[PDB]
């Protein structure tokens, strides 16, 4: 969530701030309820001073020996209207909370504005797509030609938009995934951790899916969800922490599933190898740039053109303050899709976990920030790496880096 | 499910065997409901029969130019009749099918009749359990002065019986998984399968968790249930399929995580290595030989203590017809514990799904057997390894076989 102060003394800079991502925000509706608030607040105030009053008053009466139940039923009746008071306010202050977790990210000033993907900027790309000499066959007939893609099977054990993949191309997309959790860990720095895949609603809240996207998770009747993706349960882990600055940057890398219920078909659970870093405030544009950079390696390391593009204020999501994606080339679609998305989420999700840092060269402490990024999108991979490596009888080549992870294979089928 | 036929033409010999269990067959119950059940059919079929002569007795009075109103109103009367007996004839069926389906299977005659763990066999051991010339510490030590393992984030970030690990535990973890998969693919000869961890209504009857337990299942508000364990995925591959008796045995393996709302400690989430196998019923016993030695095989190249026991009638679990447990040492308790389990189905998993296979020599079709074991459990096999290579410093040596799944590390720490 954004800074409180933010909003209260400058909401109009605030509101255009969120404009260019296609935000209206309702100052007017904030406005007034901040007013009542206020004058809920002074109400429950000048009521306590009546009953401390009225309470002085029965002291003296009883000295003097009066009756004092006219003067007991009025401190009574105060009691009640100053509960009443107080029950307005909590619900008051909860609306206010929950229009507040529902405000995307402050855009990073630098950041094209935009309304949607067409006015997201290419700033680089990597390589040159393969130039075919025969038809280019797309990965699904290439996964079923090898009877490892079965998509049937999927319908038959779940339901759509589930995969199952077996032989060949199943220890292919898991050695794509051992590939990029040893060259985060032993190369980037990443430090290796197996999670839970049920969440709480804590941890939800606290990265930012809860409440506006509870629609789009899987909840199991022991409150949990599925995680939409690792950044939920590895951002959380320094929720509630205070960090000494000197144990910054804090870098976690992840394989778990991801489920989410909602060219390239998404599916309902699917496999990421997940970035996450824990940084001071003044590093996190430059972490951005090394999270990024750690995900590019991959492209290169296994050979597929792509391009970086920066996405523009009106196609980032919730939680961004600044976004590159990265999109691999797909043959059999003559474009580039996207495979990975490098996001710094500046102070959003460290406000709402209380995660902060302490500097010892006074002893203060901060928010920290946090930035998210896959590294890549397994399944997504696997795609590319069928499409541009297959040869013209339909087999594939296994790129050079997963050899060691296949058996010393060369090529699929 | 246990064959119908079985259950009409013996009831009492298969109570018999049943009671081995410590079940009771209510065959009075049954006995009843078979009985109202041919009571209705009878009633059905004599008012069909009257519908029809009365269908007859109409087209006469229409020739002769009578009235048909009143034997129209008669034939209606009997349409509703026997709409009445349908639909207690389909209650009464529902009521029988429901029944049958919390029946679990029938023991094989060789499996030790007992009530309880106290009366399972132990058939042999292997290896000797290391001597430890200093005070032996515990997992949970072990794993905290690594810095791998936080029971207290996993309850900030989930709740009570989930675990995280992070750094070197987290990766032998990992290593340990990949260890067993390439085992079983590359030596015994199992298809390797990436499926849902979320699963349909169908594929939990087919494999026998529903009805009966339910209550241990976390199900998802799209009417979903996460996996107890790849069995339920990989053996329901085949639900609905005749399969040429020429391509059996089918052999499977799955690296996934297993959920269970509900010595060592079982958590909600832990990751299992299943291995699955649909085979000719005249093969099973065979298998199931092969199966559990393919488990042990485990056990034995990362040289761990274990000891081979068959569970007694009492101890078995529902759908097993013969089990043999897997217990390896666990050093800080002086005692074994249970690590893979392999059990041999029979027909009672192919039953419910109708996974037949067809001989080609007559082209008659029969149910196949399905079989499934653990080899093994990750985080298990993870206690032992830790437990049993621990060093006086509280390092632990990383088995030969895991080195180079840990980049050539030879200690933890």
């Amino acid at each position: 969530m954004l800074d409180p102060n933010l909003l209260r003394n400058e909401p109009d800079a605030v509101a255009e701030k969120l404009a260019r991502r296609g935000f209206k925000l309702d100052v007017d509706k904030l406005g007034a309820l901040e007013e009542r608030r206020k004058v809920l607040q002074v109400k429950t105030e000048n009521l306590q001073a009546e009953r401390n009053s009225r309470s002085k008053s029965i002291g003296q009466a009883k000295a003097r020996g009066e009756d004092i139940e006219p003067l007991r039923l009025e401190v009574n009746k105060l009691g009640e209207e100053l509960d009443a008071a107080k029950a307005e306010l909590d619900a008051l202050q909860a609306e206010i909370r929950d229009i507040a977790l529902t405000i995307p990210n402050l855009p990073a000033d630098e950041v094209p504005v935009g309304k949607d993907e067409n006015d997201n900027v290419e700033v680089s790309r990597w390589g040159t797509p393969r130039e075919f000499d025969f038809e280019v066959r797309d990965h699904v007939t290439l996964g079923e030609m090898h009877s490892g893609l079965d998509f049937a099977a999927a319908v038959k054990l779940t339901g759509s938009r589930f995969v199952v993949m077996k032989g060949q191309i199943a220890r292919m997309h898991r050695a794509l995934s051992q590939f990029m959790l040893d060259l985060h860990t032993e190369q980037h720095g990443y430090s290796e951790n197996y999670v839970p895949y049920l969440v709480n609603q804590d941890t939800l809240y606290g990265t930012g899916q809860l409440p506006k996207f509870a629609g789009d998770l899987f909840h199991t009747r022991s409150n949990y969800a599925l995680i939409p993706t690792a950044e939920v349960p590895l951002t959380n882990l320094v929720r509630g922490e205070i960090i000494d600055e000197d144990d910054l940057p804090i870098k976690m890398t992840a394989h778990t599933p991801c489920f989410r219920s909602e060219g390239l078909i998404r599916m309902h659970q699917f496999d990421k190898v997940e970035m996450v870093q824990i940084v001071r405030p003044e590093d996190s544009m430059a972490a951005l740039e090394e999270m990024t950079g750690h995900a590019e390696k991959v492209l290169q390391l296994l050979g597929l053109p792509y391009r970086k593009i920066i996405l523009c204020t009106g196609d980032m999501g919730f939680g961004a303050c600044k976004t590159y994606d990265l999109e691999v080339w797909i043959p059999a679609q003559n474009t580039y899709r996207e495979i990975s998305s490098c996001s710094n989420v500046w102070d959003f999700q460290a406000r709402r976990m209380q995660a902060r840092c302490r500097s010892k060269s006074d002893k203060k402490t901060r928010l920290v920030h946090t930035l998210n990024g896959s590294g890549l999108a397994v399944g997504r991979t696997l795609v590319a790496v069928m499409e541009n490596y297959q040869q013209a009888d339909g087999r594939i080549e296994v790129p050079e880096v997963l050899r060691p992870y296949m058996n010393g294979l060369e090529y699929i089928g």
